[PDB]
């Protein structure tokens, strides 16, 4: 079936949409190159809707079956519980969407009779109806790019699909402890949002090395979400229903089910009718995990499909790495078309062709790669990293515009380890969080998905906690990492690391002059920028699921 069919009527923005970054004195100590950063708006939506509007001809075989009929034996061993409407609500963003009924997130986490009520009625109709489409909203999203001259263009609008506040607030009751339990015991050490940054490091490092010839590659689905058949969201529900559940959890499941993530309608801000979907909706609670069992699901049984020898996988929703043994060049390049082709009858094709790589550092999944680095005394340490062109690009966003999203922090955060991080990332935020008083202010971050209000005063403790001391000591990078980010500089206009130290040194002076946990900061993310190196002892739920497009607050 069509994953989408519309009518024609447009796809509205609710609020003026910025474009362009602005010039700031600010931003622009950050990053010169201001025009190369932009973010999508609706005007590019119908780019969007013209590659996610496809017939998916899905086609099943023993092997997607065998996997199945595991993956349920894993989940009869899972026991749910269905969350009080008080739980739920504490759950939802303090600034989530409103409800077209008269009251809003705030409404919702202060429980006020109104938000209570409608939220009772909607749960009370999951029970009664389990046919009726729900409606659902659609939106361009708004997110920061660097334009890409290689690609011949930029990037077009994501589209975000989403139900009423009401139906939020009952998804979590229904499913929050599903989708926050039932995944890791499914998925075993594959469920990579279990994983820490150091954790997947080492899980990633730990699996290379347990084979004789290495070799691995990353899997991009081409428009993942829009492959996502009614028969796969079917087949997920019935992975969920093997839980121990609650009667009207049950119910309230398939329900949920029928009812909004099959499909429904599609309308826009302006309240006109944009269509149908019949595919997966980017903002649903059940959208990460029902993404990764999938991809899961439709990967193993490819691998088998294949004949890959000791097959290793890792999945992040629609993010897919396998490691496993070689067979040769020619007969591991056989082996992945053949792992495509079964791919693509399952409904994956693929945006860009797998390759096999021998050289784990050359392997991209989730948009990150393991890199490696040495401590203080030498010893050497795996860690992750990125391209920092993106993070770049939305940090000086996020310096010039007040906006919701600190991806910045959650970057720093992540990423730690890395130079680009340390160097400029660090130095430029503690310097302006300086100048504006705001060392205490807590910021909100996404984290998996999931929203969390953060201190920037704790990062010292963050970082430790995730990466261990050695993120503060960490030199002698690859030369392939020192490459890439003074590559992404030059492009950005960037000042170069040797003008970040300078204004590290300033930073960290003014960190230690002052009270507390600031004086920790100095001493612990900027010891890099000193030649006198202080000694750094110890100082004195983050990674459990994913949560993406399932309005979660934490
Ligand atoms: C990829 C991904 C998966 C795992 C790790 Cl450890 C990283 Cl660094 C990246 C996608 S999955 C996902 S959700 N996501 N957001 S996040 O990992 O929470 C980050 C938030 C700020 C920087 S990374 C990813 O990036």
């Amino acid at each position: 079936s069509m994953s989408y069919t519309w009518t024609g009527a447009l796809i509205t923005p609710c609020a003026a949409e910025e474009s362009k970054l602005p010039i700031n004195a600010l931003s622009n100590s950050l990053l010169r190159h201001h025009n190369m950063v932009y973010a999508t708006t609706s005007r590019s939506a119908g780019l969007r809707q013209k590659k996610v509007t496809f017939d998916r001809l899905q086609v099943l075989d023993d092997h997607y079956r065998d996997v199945l009929k595991e993956m349920k034996a894993k989940a009869s061993t899972v026991k749910a519980k269905l969350l009080s409407v008080e739980e739920a609500c504490k759950l939802t963003p303090p600034h989530s969407a409103k409800s077209k009924f008269g009251y809003g997130a705030k409404d919702v986490r202060n429980l006020s009779s109104k938000a209570v009520n409608h939220i009772h009625s909607v749960w009370k109709d999951l029970l009664e109806d389990t046919v009726t489409p729900i409606d659902t909203t659609i939106m361009a999203k708004n997110e920061v790019f660097c334009v890409q001259p290689e690609k011949g263009g930029r990037k077009p609008a994501r589209l975000i699909v989403f139900p009423d506040l009401g139906v939020r607030v009952c998804e979590k009751m229904a499913l929050y402890d599903v989708v926050s339990t039932l995944p890791q015991v499914v998925m075993g050490s594959s469920y990579g949002f279990q994983y820490s940054p150091g954790q997947r490091v080492e899980f990633l490092v730990n699996t290379w090395k347990s084979k004789k010839n290495p070799m691995g590659f990353s899997y991009d689905t081409r428009c993942f979400d829009s492959t996502v058949t009614e028969n796969d969201i079917r087949v997920e529900e019935s992975i969920y229903q093997c839980c121990d559940l609650a009667p009207e959890a049950r119910q309230a499941i398939k329900s949920l089910t029928e009812r909004l993530y099959i499909g429904g309608p599609l309308t826009n801000s302006k309240g006109q009718n944009c269509g149908y979907r019949r595919c997966r909706a980017s903002g649903v609670l059940t959208t990460s995990c029902g993404n990764t069992l999938t991809c899961y699901l439709k990967a193993s049984a490819a691998c088998r499909a294949a004949k890959l020898q000791d097959c290793t996988m890792l999945v992040n929703g629609d993010d897919l790495v396998v490691i496993c043994e070689s067979a040769g060049t020619q007969e591991d390049a056989a082996s992945l078309r053949v792992f495509t082709e079964a791919m693509t009858r399952y409904s994956a094709p693929p945006g860009d062709p797998p390759q096999p790589e021998y050289d784990l550092e050359l392997i991209t999944s989730c948009s990150s790669n393991v890199s490696v680095a040495h401590d203080a005394s030498g010893k050497r340490v795996y860690y992750l990293t990125r391209d920092p062109t993106t993070p770049l690009a939305r940090a000086a966003w996020e310096t010039a515009r007040h906006t919701p999203v600190n991806s910045w922090l959650g970057n720093i955060i992540m990423y730690a380890p890395t130079l680009w991080a340390r160097m400029i990332l660090m130095t430029h935020f503690f310097s302006i969080l300086l100048a504006q008083e705001q060392l205490e202010k807590a910021l909100d971050c996404q984290i998996y998905g999931a929203c969390y209000s953060i201190e920037p005063l704790d990062l010292p403790q963050i970082i430790e906690r995730l990466h261990g001391l050695s993120a503060f000591s960490l030199h002698s990078y690859s030369p392939g990492e020192i490459n890439r980010v003074a590559s992404c500089l030059r492009k950005l206009g960037v000042p170069p690391l040797r003008a970040w130290r300078h204004r590290a040194r300033n930073v960290r002076a003014r960190l230690l002059s002052r009270g507390g946990r600031a004086a920790i900061c100095g001493k612990y993310l900027f010891n890099w920028a000193v030649k006198t190196k202080l000694k750094l002892t110890p100082i004195a739920s983050w990674f459990t699921a994913g949560y993406s497009g399932g309005d979660i607050y934490h």
